[PDB]
């Protein structure tokens, strides 16, 4: 038995498990299956520790998982001194991906929702701190926060539901790109055989 | 897309991941790769949460993982009010497996080592508490503990190294039984293709 070839087979299998768990995390996010998302996220986190070197595609995969993790924790010790949605904005702006119309829409929706979720939770001091970290339009947005005007028409256009719908659209592309991964494809074949 | 068939494919893949991680946990235990064992154990724990119903063979797999986890923590919040080696003894005596000569050897070696590791660590009050929970031979073993006679010939026959050698022998059988699991076999094929 060669220790080096065994380690290589374990690295190949870790790569396969990573893709499968990203696919599962995406479907759970899309479906709103919170507990399933939590478990899959925990598994992806554990599996990602088994890898010490990542390819360009594997880095894209783990960063999509981290982005979705922060988006799901948006309204929830987290060392970072910023909110989950601000942390999602940093991951989003650094992922190796096209900066198309959809990228800017999600970016601006997360920017507004990082402030709005603090107002929804009644923490208006925090909402101002988030605004200062991210940002004529600024003066109007600052006036809104100051007057606890949570349901202003601006917030109804840049809503939480709109942020989630735009991100779910991106998830569907990722779900389609990885729908052909080895582990999921093999498992599906076994299920159809039964059946 | 049928939610039920996707959930089924995820259950098939969880089963495959469980077998692969047990195989990896066994090799890490056999090789003495502590940090690798810790990571694999963490991954098996996370993955096992993705399963809510287990077959007879899957139950055997997770219990072997739990047994090896307690053996590896033998000399280390753990709610249980017993030591890791006493907890390994409970898992060992309840696993669905043959009670052959090797089973009794490992059982008796763990029984003696649950006491001896407390003496090695200088906690002789705990060594007596372990002895009382597990157990003419008893009176002689109690006299040994009472006199802090850690290096008595009895302990050199029922040593830690002997306990580990007997368990590693069992691990090799499990490693051979699961060496043909789908995930590991597929990964090995890919590695050979490269080579
Ligand atoms: C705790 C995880 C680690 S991992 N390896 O990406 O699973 C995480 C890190 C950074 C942002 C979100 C989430
Ligand atoms: C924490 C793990 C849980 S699991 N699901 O078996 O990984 C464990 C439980 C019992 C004994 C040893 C270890």
């Amino acid at each position: 038995e060669d220790a080096g070839l065994v380690a290589e087979a374990e690295a190949v299998a870790a790569g396969w498990m990573l893709d499968f768990l990203c696919l599962s995390l995406c479907r759970a996010f899309r479906d709103g299956r919170s507990e399933d998302f939590r478990r899959t996220r925990n598994s992806a986190e554990a599996i990602i520790h088994g890898l010490s070197s990542l390819t360009a595609c594997q880095l894209r995969t783990i960063y999509i998982c981290q982005f979705l993790t922060r988006i799901a924790a948006g309204k929830t010790q987290f060392d970072e001194r910023i909110t989950p949605l601000e942390s999602a904005l940093m991951i989003w702006g650094s992922i190796e991906k096209e900066h198309d119309k959809l990228h800017e829409e999600i970016q601006n929706l997360i920017k507004i929702q990082a402030i709005a979720v603090c107002m929804e939770n009644g923490n208006f001091k925090e909402a101002e701190e988030v605004f200062e970290r991210i940002f004529p339009f600024k003066s109007k947005l600052l006036m809104i926060i100051s007057q606890k005007d949570t349901f202003h028409s601006f917030f109804q256009h840049f809503s939480y539901n709109h942020m989630m719908e735009k991100i779910k659209s991106y998830v569907n592309y990722v779900l389609s790109e990885k729908s052909s991964t080895f582990l999921m494809k093999a498992a599906a074949k076994v299920v159809e055989s039964k059946r």
